[PDB]
């Protein structure tokens, strides 16, 4: 596949994810 | 949009577990009933020796609160607690059963499988599934016998769809119509294929099914922008492709619309197979169908995947 | 870069609702005009029984605003508040219209206009440039004045809502009726017919999803073209590889490392070449290394792109 | 569920290093033992000059502290702080083994070793393994005693390292074996040829990531069903509709549904099917849908799946 | 390990702008230098009048600050800020620099330059570069001195750039010139004739992306390893039971297990083999197993390498 999985359900700088 | 206050009666002073909060009394005031909006239910807090308004709570969830009166209508939660806690927080002040609204929003033993409907659920999985293998079976060429198992499913299936008796229910009189049918042979094709809507009965039993429905009706739109951007591909590299072939000798593609199928196989990397006819233009530009195709088919299907991702996690 | 404020003349307090802030009155009038810049909208708030400032608002937003002062010109919304509360919030203290707005980058003619029943035109225009992709993909067919006055009509309506209505709609608008007019060695001639697909792009100024994807395209022009860049590498190097492992072999599956090149692309994108048999082993190490690589070096830039996408298209 | 407590005995000021916390003695007598529980342990912070108790740590991790005394019973870490800091803020109070445990979950034997004579002996075994699965594929082969005393021996040593040791690796182990002393219808034969193959997963003891993998779909199972139950469904949809498309016409492609759910997988799947020539404009309409409705089918679950491998390669790191 | 200072000389206040911090005075004596360690850096931030350290900076960066003092010797920067603000606010005290550098890992000769006088240059060597692969890419056409000639100088100006200039660059400058000199058994002359296609790697000098590419695979070489484990048993374990599936047929497809390799690889990416139809019913099944398999055992493993090509690329600007 292309996908090969989620973008992370939210991409943007500085994300929480990243926090 | 929602109202402020504005400054110049008196100012009153809340100790929630030692982080103190100062507002104007008609902040409080601008919300009728709840805990701290009447003196009858904020009354027991009150410290007389320290004029001070006390609640041995949560420290980092009263911001919120406190918005709540600020903004005089606006209630969002911080993200520095998980969404249990807040839940708890909010019913202590009795904010109000409208107001919680708004975060809630941020016989007959078929339904209700209670012991012994445990097993009437599993015989019409059985059943659902016999009539599947039934109708695969029956369409072989090695194939009386077929059929009585047929109307035994289809004597099932009318039996629980008048004791039943949306969508589901939809699902069933489907399931059934094209048996009593039969009771241009275009329409005779059409009505042994949607014979096939049988196998959409699992929806009743199996919770992933539903899952995937309801992230349908949630993604239509995104589906319908997968649909139209896959359309346009096709049409702009079938058209493509027929013109760098057009001026050769044996043409692989005869026309436009001959070529869409192609199209589509290179679009989604399904693949054609023989390839060989086509000269090096054609090869270019199926190079360049290849690759829109992964980029048009990437695109939208990752927010179909987070409906889908969502729905799953809150069925669970 | 910003310049901040040094300590050694009269230090004050700020009291946002029980959060009381210090700051020198030197960082207060580093920024003139605001709320608090200047004495005259800040008068209001002094409290002369504490000489405190009240500022009953939300607490947790006061941060970044002091923190402006702060840096003397870095502006940051913490991760702590929702959007729409730090817009509000920061409009009470009036920052300044050049601040707002270097905050707002960091996250007949009845054409145009869809509204004042004006639909209907939008309606007509979308049925023409479809009935105009039909009969354009008709007219190939093999099967066939009775195209040519449809299509005729089609140009006549396209040219008149072009000329009426006097970017790159403009030029799609342009290119989607040249074609007609040009035709008013036979390279050019199949070059001219295979440019009148363009008029499928005049879906963009009627598509919504359309232009986000148009608008994706033109942010990440570069990882497309870091993507073909490794599509080209990817392929040399696996063509050359196939090439070279079948020349000690007589009647060779691939006559040259450009004839392979092809192969190489749909063992990239993982479409699939068909015939495979006259391969040998080492062929088909290298055929499977292809496949993995390109799997690899398609996913790698991908994401990307459909990170911009996805924002857009929730932006929208 | 748990309980929290209600005001009205006397009310006490927790300073920890200039954050103020003011609490009622009663949440802080809830839980008995503990450094702030007891006055045992915790009149050694009193203050006689100001009657406060000072703790000078960490302030922003002190809130699910006291959350914990607030809500008597639940303890979750606030998402402000890294998970090293709050693990040891919590040692610092003593709240209970129990407690700190429960707060986990939320986020001769000379083989199982790694000594220096013990690597040696996990090269030989993990070589062994590569050499049966060689003589394996290669005695499969047309052109082919020799092969026979390799396989003997490999069957010796994994009896031996079998017998030494002595879950799922000793089934992989006894699996690997079985067939061999089998051997000592024509069915059962190719079936215990097939199953010889399992000698490839005892990989699984040496390999870190293999046992990720193996992990991965134990706790992925449900996604697992839910991806074939979505395949099976996919296909048995699209070989019906794309049989009865050619059902109206002369030398159909498909003789019938079950011949067709072949094609329908490696279109979902997007494999390809190869030639496609015969089949009529309705055949390629359903297998257009087919290819869409398998691109997203395959898509949807995934998701899951690869994050709990993400989830446990990182743990395992 | 770090260690913490426990309680019993004097306790000091911090008002970083009206945030009060108190703490004993061991702790600031803890680490020497730096703003706050020491009286001298510190003493002109003392109130008189209130017995204070004043900080007219930012509150919520502090937490960190102090927590360094706190558990003495480590610093870890609160998800509240961004990371501008905080690089400087650890400048602002001076915490030394051995801490700041340790923070850092937490997150003529004019041909190597880019100048008004070096674009020229490097726009050539480009676009020799390429130039030397079309003539590879056309001398091995069937079609076809001419070629040699523009080879010959190609390899001129490749030997003139490595001479001039004096890793891995060198070592692929070096490699792309080592072929033409050799020619100056024809399995070493197919290896050469081959290895001549590494000219293609010399645009990674010119080409910030190919560098990212190659940053990550060095990154990620543990993944990709990983990656190839699960392929290659994914293959032996299918081409065995799709070979078996046809072993008591007769006119088997498969003539062995190693035949059958290369089919196995075609289902698990998704390539497709192409013809299918001599295969029974076992054989279909197991290939779509084999595809349901592949498509699982290839998206598992790449989003790592994903991730690190993200991070790669997005540090890279
Ligand atoms: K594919
Ligand atoms: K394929």
């Amino acid at each position: 596949a292309a996908v090969a999985g989620l973008y992370g359900l939210g991409k943007k700088r500085q994300h929480r994810k990243k926090q």
